[PDB]
């Protein structure tokens, strides 16, 4: 009964520049390939932490898809391979503070060759799923089809956003999204798309950039997503909901075992329309932030795989992507339960309720 | 006795956008990958216009080198290949009109491993050799390593300049070069770098007759020469090439279609190119000096060789690629024809 991880696979080529980066020219630096792609991502760190989720992609028999597969230790099954595909290719350059300077997505395969027709051909997997994971390199018709699918069984979805453009896609699915996981940028656009008006913008206290989202936030909620997650970077996560966000959404592994041990149930005080916790996040050695927020996803959805409740998955969440931002890949190499159970219960005791 | 092609194998990355680049996301567009280094490319006109030439490089052994070789059908002996060896990169980043937005070259494994180490394992190559091309990616030591092993078995000596920057690497080895490829702003560089003060100035507005251009770079040119190079081909994009050199320029190789059309102390002339519709321009140079070098490679004379690579980076400009998916020799002889009888005596 895997979780369910429907998306793209891509190369992506990570251009660190040694001095800022110059309209009109080249300057030094360092340029690396990196496994991508915000559903392979997610996919690799729910496996790394001892889930096995199933993949549903598509990939071209090219070398960059030779690249990607090369370390690929989940089934293929799910993964549409044939000569006329293109495997996507991210390319991002950085500045010099490790932010992205400028990126462009190559990702036509995903749009027009990971079709629903593709997609239900693994209709028993969904129906069977923990959850379904779908990421917005999806087409609106692809998003629409596996939704469909997945609400017919009552299948949680978590819908991540990946770009401030692909996030508007939640517009034609938000009734069937349980969960969606946007940045303060992707959030902002995801509430224009669902009122079919540019109301809010992009831009300080943790209060205050509360009161400064919640607004759109609503929009999301009133529009039928029952959780809303909004990473902050080095400042955590806002976790909002409809409701009590435990009572949003075989037995148990290892990864519930030492979070329930120490991440109790019965630490947060006692239904609200609107619920709001601040997740603080760690301090960390920084070697490359890109891919944080999907092992964010993917640290949530082995927890709640793992039978965990919301509030202690989102906890492990923030100790995955934590471990990512600390290492230069998009993903670790390899997960220390250590400290992601330690972690997740620093992250976990410093939680705040926001509307007090 | 194949011609010895030393320099950079580099991953192009060019990434286009659908809309304005927007910081701190990614937006939709087209990211290609493309063959490049400015040897490689030498090296694939070369072999594409039926001359086998004999790379040596270096590679990782890594993601960017396997797609670098995916159509490489070149023999792999002379490439330094190890798994702490990062493969050059050039990735770039355009805006909505199609100029470069932001840039990033990490290609420092070419002056970190290409060693003369490695290089003289392929001595025997090197003094076999009809030619050998060396780019300005080489470290200076190298350079220096390269051109000795040749000029000691007096192989010709052809140094791609590559950039503005690069091109200085000239100074250490001029003695040892017989023939360089500048464009007009490299050609100013190098001579900057061999002269005792930075006289000349580079070019800024209004465009200027074929002739009154030679008087301009006259002097650098001299500069060159009188520094041990023997040919000086300044490229002039749209408006072809100067050949310049030391005594007669009618030079083959002594070694033992095109000629089929095209009949056979300083020398002058203006090759004109052809009329051509752009795709992209970078790395036409690139095939200017394949094109010439696989001419040279098959006996005909400088002069004929020099029309054939200018047809050859015509067929290139006119390709969306760095170097042309194949060449129509028979476009390349006709175009080959028409620059030929089109070339000009300045001096
Ligand atoms: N500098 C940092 N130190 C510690 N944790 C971080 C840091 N940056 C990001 N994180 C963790 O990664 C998560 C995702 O970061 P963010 O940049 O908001 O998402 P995205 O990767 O989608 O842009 C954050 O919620 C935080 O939990
Ligand atoms: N518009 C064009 N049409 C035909 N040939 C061209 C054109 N532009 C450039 N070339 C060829 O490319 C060669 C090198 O171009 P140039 O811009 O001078 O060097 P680089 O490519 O090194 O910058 C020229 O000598 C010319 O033969
Ligand atoms: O349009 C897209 N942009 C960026 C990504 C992925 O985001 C990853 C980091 O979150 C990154 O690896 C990139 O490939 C994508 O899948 N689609
Ligand atoms: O430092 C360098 N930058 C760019 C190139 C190559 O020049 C090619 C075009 O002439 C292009 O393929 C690039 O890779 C190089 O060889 N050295
Ligand atoms: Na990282
Ligand atoms: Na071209």
């Amino acid at each position: 009964m895997e979780p369910v991880i429907i998306g793209a696979l891509i190369l992506d080529v990570h251009a660190k520049p040694s001095t800022t980066p110059i309209s009109g020219t080249t300057v030094p630096g360092q340029v690396l390939f990196a496994p991508g792609g915000v559903a392979r991502n997610v996919a690799d760190c729910i496996f790394k932490l001892g889930i096995t989720p199933f993949m549903i992609g598509t990939l071209g028999l090219d070398g960059p898809a030779n690249v990607l597969l090369k370390e690929w230790k989940l089934s293929m099954k799910g993964i549409l391979r044939r000569e006329d595909i293109s495997t996507p290719i991210v390319s991002l350059v950085y500045d010099t503070n490790g932010e992205v300077a400028a990126g462009v997505a190559g990702v036509d395969a995903v749009e027009n060759f990971l079709t629903p027709e593709w997609i239900q051909r693994f209709e028993y997997n969904i129906s069977s799923a923990r959850l379904l994971m779908v990421d917005a390199n999806l087409s609106s018709l692809a998003l629409e089809a596996s939704c469909k699918l997945a609400a017919e069984s009552s299948v949680p979805v978590w819908f991540e956003p990946v770009s401030v453009t692909k996030s508007q896609r939640i517009a034609s699915i938000a009734k069937y999204v349980t969960i969606v996981s946007p940045n303060q940028d992707e959030l902002i656009a995801m509430a224009n798309a669902l009122c079919a008006k540019n109301l809010f913008h992009p831009f300080l206290s943790i209060e205050d950039m509360f009161r400064a989202l919640k607004p759109a936030i609503l929009v999301l909620l009133k529009n039928g997503v029952k959780v809303v997650i909004v990473t902050l970077g080095s400042n955590g996560a806002l976790l909002c909901s409809k409701g009590n966000p435990k009572k949003a959404l075989l037995r148990s592994g290892e990864v519930f075992k030492r979070v329930q041990s120490v991440c109790s149930p019965n630490r947060f005080s006692e239904s609200p329309s609107l619920f709001a916790m601040h997740f603080p996040t760690i301090p960390a050695k920084v070697k490359k932030l890109t891919g944080a927020g999907d092992c964010l996803v993917g640290g949530t959805v082995a927890s709640l795989s793992d039978g965990l409740d919301l509030i202690q998955s989102l906890a492990v969440g923030i100790a995955s992507a934590k471990a990512a931002v600390e290492s230069d890949d998009n993903v670790p190499p390899e997960f220390k339960l250590d400290l992601i159970s330690g972690d997740a219960e620093l992250v976990y005791n410093g939680a705040k309720m926001l509307m007090v």
